[PDB]
């Protein structure tokens, strides 16, 4: 597929662009955090955030007082999703680059107004990243439902751009005696580590070795 | 010290903000990966970049005929870095969270005209990330030199926000029976893969082993 609109048509490096769903989703579904752009008190701010993914929208969260919340309303914003997996050593300075998969969504996102949504697309949250975790928890207080905003973006507006694979020289720079590769990067998870304060007697959810991400 | 302006001031979790220059240009030189707020054609993008500090500056790297690098003369943008150390696992879903450190850098960027001074920065960007390559790579072209815009932000007007170590329940779930605790994140660097059209007789520098970020 194409771009999905003129502003989401990738130009510099647009061998490098993926539009497909199955990429969207890929890049998506691979991490939780994102970085929002938002004009407040006159920037363009970029916030990082948690976000999760359900079907064709993704969520996000924050006080229901935060000012990303209110300023969302009326302006189309940007959020964009990166990993970066690798740097990529050519014979060239020019020619230097990384190996990355990113994804931008832009669009006009939407609050949850509904408490009992909120409270579904919370726990989704939560059990995305752990799975059955949220009915383990302490049970959630309205006040804390209430006091929490969901926001939520079509995933549709979405551009991606991906590289893989080794250094690209000019054709003219293979005789040239420099060492040529990549240094891959990724996400690494260690061993929970237990609050000091658990009670002797409680034990750890083997489904916590299931968080992973990158 | 307290927040260098107005727009910096953290407000909400003020107990995490940190606006001493230690910590800022500690989690700036933990990094390379930045991500840049700009209004271009109706948005406020998120662009992901890599970046580098010299001093009380921050710069980065993209083409000269590069949209950002046109927007940026004429407007206030927000670079902002991020890294997720943990997730942090509590008894109650409402105090659920992520170890991290994030700084926010505002203000007027500025191109670099001399080409000169552009050629010298970077070279330090490339020997930042692989002592000594620069040297090694295949010369400079004026060409590739003039191609590349260069930019850079003060890192004065800077908000950072830090979260280290075990979760924090209300007091009153203390007593409930779930566990708690954290699991750390980071980032990991793999052993260098070389290019299969490298030269039989190259080999790698060791100096590719001291590229580490996170
Ligand atoms: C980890 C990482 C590191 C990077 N480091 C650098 C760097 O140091 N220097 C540099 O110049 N660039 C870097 N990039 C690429 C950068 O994010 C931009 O893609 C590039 O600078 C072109 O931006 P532009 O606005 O000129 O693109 P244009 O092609 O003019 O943008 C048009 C449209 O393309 C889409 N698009 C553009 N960039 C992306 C993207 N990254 N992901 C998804 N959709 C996109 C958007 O819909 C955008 O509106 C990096 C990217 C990643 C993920
Ligand atoms: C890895 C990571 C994950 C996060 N996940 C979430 C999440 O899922 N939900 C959530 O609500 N928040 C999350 N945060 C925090 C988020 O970035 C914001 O700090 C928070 O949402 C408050 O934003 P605000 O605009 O309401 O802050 P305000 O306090 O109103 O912002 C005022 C000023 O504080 C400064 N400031 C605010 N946030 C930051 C920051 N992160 N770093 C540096 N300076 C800052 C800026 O100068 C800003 O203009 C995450 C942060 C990180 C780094
Ligand atoms: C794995 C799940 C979660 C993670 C990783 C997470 C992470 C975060 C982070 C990092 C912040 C920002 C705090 C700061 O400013 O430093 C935050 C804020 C907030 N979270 Fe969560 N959260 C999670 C789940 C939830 C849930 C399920 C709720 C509601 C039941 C909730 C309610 C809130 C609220 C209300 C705020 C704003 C706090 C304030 O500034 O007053 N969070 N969360
Ligand atoms: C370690 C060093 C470097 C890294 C990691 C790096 C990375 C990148 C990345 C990721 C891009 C974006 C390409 C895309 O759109 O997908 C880029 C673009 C660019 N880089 Fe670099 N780069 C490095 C050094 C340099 C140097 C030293 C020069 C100049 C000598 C240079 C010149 C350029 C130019 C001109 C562009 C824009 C390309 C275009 O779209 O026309 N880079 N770089």
């Amino acid at each position: 597929p194409e771009a999905p609109s003129d502003r989401t048509h990738v130009k510099r490096y647009h061998w490098l662009a993926r539009y497909d769903q199955e990429t969207v989703k890929a890049i998506l579904d691979a991490t939780p955090l994102a970085h929002v752009g938002c004009m407040m008190n006159g920037v363009p701010f970029v916030t990082p955030t948690f976000f999760w993914r359900e079907g064709d929208r993704v969520y996000w969260h924050g006080s229901s007082a935060g000012r990303l919340f209110k300023a969302l309303e009326h302006q189309d914003i940007c959020l964009t999703v990166s990993l970066l997996d690798g740097l990529v050593i050519a014979r060239s300075a020019y020619n230097f680059n990384c190996n990355f998969r990113s994804v931008m969504l832009l669009g006009r996102a939407e609050l949850i107004s509904d408490e009992a949504v909120k409270a579904e697309k919370l726990r989704n949250f939560v059990d995305g990243l752990i799975p059955g975790e949220w009915e383990r928890l302490r049970p959630v207080h309205a006040k804390e439902i209430e006091a929490t905003a969901v926001a939520s973006l079509s995933i549709a507006e979405a551009s991606c751009k991906v590289r893989t694979g080794p250094p690209l020289d000019d054709e003219e720079d293979y005789a040239f005696p420099s060492w040529a590769g990549v240094i891959p990067i990724r996400y690494q998870v260690l061993p929970p580590e237990p609050d000091p304060r658990n009670l002797p007697d409680v034990p750890m959810p083997e489904d916590i070795l299931k968080f992973r991400l990158g």
